[PDB]
């Protein structure tokens, strides 16, 4: 019932009680653990509503005040009547913040309470959605001094009228197969890239073509829009000691901004809720650049370094990996765009886990995702026991809208 | 019920039915995953079914299920349990059991090798001096002048819980740790405590940085005894680097034979509390963990100083640069002295083939992703992108408490 988590580097032991609030299921049972698996009515809504407003009013020291009872009353009235309800702005902000706070896979959560929330529930069209988004991009980019933020579109109603951003992130590079049979650009986005072509995006057919946004208001067919290049901050990647590096022609974008998730607050579903912060270096240099099914450049960098690529045991892949990641960080830092290294981020997240154990009674944490994809054991998250569990409010996955939409 | 696991690099999907044979608990529930937690006297009552399951498995492994020999063995085991309260395994069943404990080890990345395990039967052993002798033969067989061979030795099983065979050391070969008055540690910090027990018991400590610990061996519930392994049997490797000549001047070395001595082997309900086993090293175990953990030899600073990296900011990645060089050194040294070792690219690639083959022949392969993925360069090994399923099968290897915490001293 009360659970203990140990850090095996520092012997610090934390006690977790927060998990007893866990409502949703994990995928695991007593027989099988599924921790490495990437994805596992009016009746229903009031319970969810009450659960949320109770924790909101608790959070503001008014649990069991007339204001609380009245809201519980007012929302209850509104559900029985409309079959849904609306959040006050204050509830909205709290709920989005808390959905970040509860994201068990996010290493960046020491920041959870600095989130700018843009309320876009008044939006009706894709052109609206485009406006709101470009404003979010520009706010968040802040000429390189990046700021956390989320833009929230109207909540689901009967599910024939969903708002969706079809892009997986607002800012991502094009992917194209060639007769050749290999891939030009980013292979992760091949299918979406051809979706945009199929809608009429004239494609530069380059390595690093920023994709057009494809936006669906109110359940309609979605529409293309080019984010103004002036709003897309990009970084050329060079190395602080290897002059040839820049001639690999690498660049990446400054703002990571996820746009395909579903935000659940108090029973209500916000199918479009794009959010951004900034990058931990390894996301780019280890994952986007080196993954076999991504830009997959390790071979070519190793060549330029003249390393012995005959044997895996020369650790040439690993040598190249480090230098790439030095280059990503150096470039961002040189250009003054915010970025965090994996050492600093995980040091941060351990400080934060400790805060949340102390103030909240725990912290859901998914070790599989929290531990970076390079140098695992030399970051402190490696030696930290974590408990994973699901709290609401929450971000959740949802199915790619092309597999669901009707034209 | 059928379960699928996908690999996200290759889109290979696998199907799991083997987990239906799982009975032991994970620690997880529908509401909490415990997957990163390091660690989440039997009566006749519980013993016969455990014995029966095991022999049903042993007998289908040899294609004699339902056979007369299968049935007669059940009746013989059963009658022995209820007359003697326990039972003895035949040689063949002990072999098969130890092989399957490895095979069922979901945290082992080297299970490709499962079927090649030399099983020494030390169940005629009565005394500690007997134990030393069996261990020494193990260590010489397994070492094989640097051409390592996997082995396990299996002392008598538990009876009343008061006559246990234990090996007190955590590995058969490990370096001493000495906490100094100034609060620093000389040698290996992980073995400080055990080192302290050994001194108390009588060991004169050379007090250096790489002293091989003596064996501390309990037979038959008796107080344990101190033995020195013959150094001629302890194969060790000086660590040097192929380009950096100053590397050797750091004075590093390490032993070549990894051999776990503190786990409990369970086969058919039986508890074999001393079952040292040995294989060979994945390079990262030494290069990443043993040398560069903060709580172990912690050499990262001194390597990066010699390399004159920019240590003023973490974002130089001066740690990740030092870590790689040290790992290159460890693999280079071992290959140059012709001691078996495997790097983490090659070990993980082999595992992924093992794991697919197993899904095909066996219907599954329990696997602990937190453990299988190496502590450096995670995502550029193929295991990082492999979804795995973790569940527990018997026969199996288990943790047990350190014996100095439970042992009843006689004097
Ligand atoms: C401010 C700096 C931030 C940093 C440095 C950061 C860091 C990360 C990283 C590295 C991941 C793993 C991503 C991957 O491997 O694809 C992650 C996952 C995630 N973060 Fe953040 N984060 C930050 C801000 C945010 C914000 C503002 C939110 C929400 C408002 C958020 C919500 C998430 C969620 C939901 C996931 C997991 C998504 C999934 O399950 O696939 N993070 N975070
Ligand atoms: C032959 C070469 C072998 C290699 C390269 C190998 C590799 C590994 C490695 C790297 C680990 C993780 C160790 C750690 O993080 O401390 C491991 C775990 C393990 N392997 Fe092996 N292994 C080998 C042979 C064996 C043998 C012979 C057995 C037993 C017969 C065995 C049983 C285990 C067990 C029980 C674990 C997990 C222990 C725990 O939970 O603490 N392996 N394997
Ligand atoms: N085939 C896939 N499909 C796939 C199917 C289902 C789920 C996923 C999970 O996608 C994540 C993989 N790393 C990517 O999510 C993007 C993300 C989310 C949150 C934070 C991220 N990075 C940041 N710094 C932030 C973004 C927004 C605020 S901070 C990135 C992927 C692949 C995944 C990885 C390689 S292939
Ligand atoms: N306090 C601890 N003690 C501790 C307490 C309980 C469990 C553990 C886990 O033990 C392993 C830690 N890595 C040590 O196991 C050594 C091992 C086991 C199996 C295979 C290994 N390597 C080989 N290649 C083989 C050994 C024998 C056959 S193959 C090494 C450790 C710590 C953990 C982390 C920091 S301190
Ligand atoms: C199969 C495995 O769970 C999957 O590859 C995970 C592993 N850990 C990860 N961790 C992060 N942070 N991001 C990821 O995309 C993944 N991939
Ligand atoms: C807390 C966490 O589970 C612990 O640090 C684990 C992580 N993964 C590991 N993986 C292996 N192979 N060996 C280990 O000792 C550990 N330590
Ligand atoms: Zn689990």
């Amino acid at each position: 019932r009360f659970l203990k988590v140990k850090n095996w580097e520092t012997d610090v032991v934390l006690t977790d009680t927060l998990h007893l609030k866990s409502t949703l299921e994990t995928g695991c049972t007593e027989h099988i653990c599924m921790g490495s698996i990437m994805l596992p009515t009016k009746d229903q809504l009031f319970p969810l509503a009450k659960e949320f407003l109770d924790q909101y009013y608790s959070s503001i020291k008014r649990f069991g005040s007339k204001a609380h009872m009245d809201r519980l009353e007012e929302v209850n009235k509104e559900i029985e009547s409309t079959s849904t309800y609306q959040l006050k702005d204050t509830e909205l902000i709290y709920g989005a913040k808390h959905a970040w706070r509860n994201a068990s896979r996010c290493v960046g959560r020491i920041q959870w309470s600095k989130l700018q929330v843009f309320d876009a529930r008044d939006c009706t069209t894709a052109h609206g959605m485009f406006n709101y988004i470009c404003n979010h991009v520009k706010y968040a980019t802040n000429k390189g001094n990046l700021r956390s933020a989320i833009t929230i579109f109207p909540q689901r109603t009967d599910g024939k009228h969903d708002f969706r951003v079809w892009n997986s992130q607002l800012i991502r590079y094009a992917g194209y197969k060639q007769p050749d049979g290999s891939t030009l650009g980013d292979p992760a986005n091949v299918q979406f890239t051809e979706i945009c072509i199929q809608q009429g995006w004239k494609a530069p057919r380059g390595r690093f073509d920023v994709l057009p946004l494809l936006l669906q208001a109110n359940g309609n067919d979605p529409e293309l829009f080019q984010i103004p290049p002036e709003l897309v901050l990009e970084v050329p990647i060079r190395h602080p000691k290897f002059d040839w590096f820049k001639d690999l022609g690498l660049k990446w974008y400054g703002l990571p901004a996820v746009s395909n998730m579903l935000l659940e607050i108090g029973g209500l579903e916000f199918s479009a809720c794009p959010f951004s912060g900034w990058y931990m270096g390894t996301e780019i240099g280890v994952r986007d650049y080196c993954d076999n099914s991504r830009y997959n450049i390790l071979e070519e960098v190793a060549k330029k370094m003249d390393l012995d690529m005959r044997k895996t045991s020369s650790l040439w892949k690993d040598q190249a990996l480090v230098e790439i990641n030095i280059a990503v960080l150096y470039s961002f830092q040189s250009d003054k765009v915010t970025i965090v290294d994996h050492h600093s981020a995980t040091e941060s997240f351990i400080k934060h886990m400790e805060n949340e154990y102390r103030c909240r009674g725990g912290c859901p944490a998914d070790w599989v995702w929290i531990v970076p994809p390079m140098s695992g054991s030399i970051t402190p998250v490696f030696h930290q026991e974590m408990l994973n569990y699901r709290l609401t409010p929450s971000f959740e996955y949802q199915p790619d809208p092309w597999n669901t939409h009707v034209w």
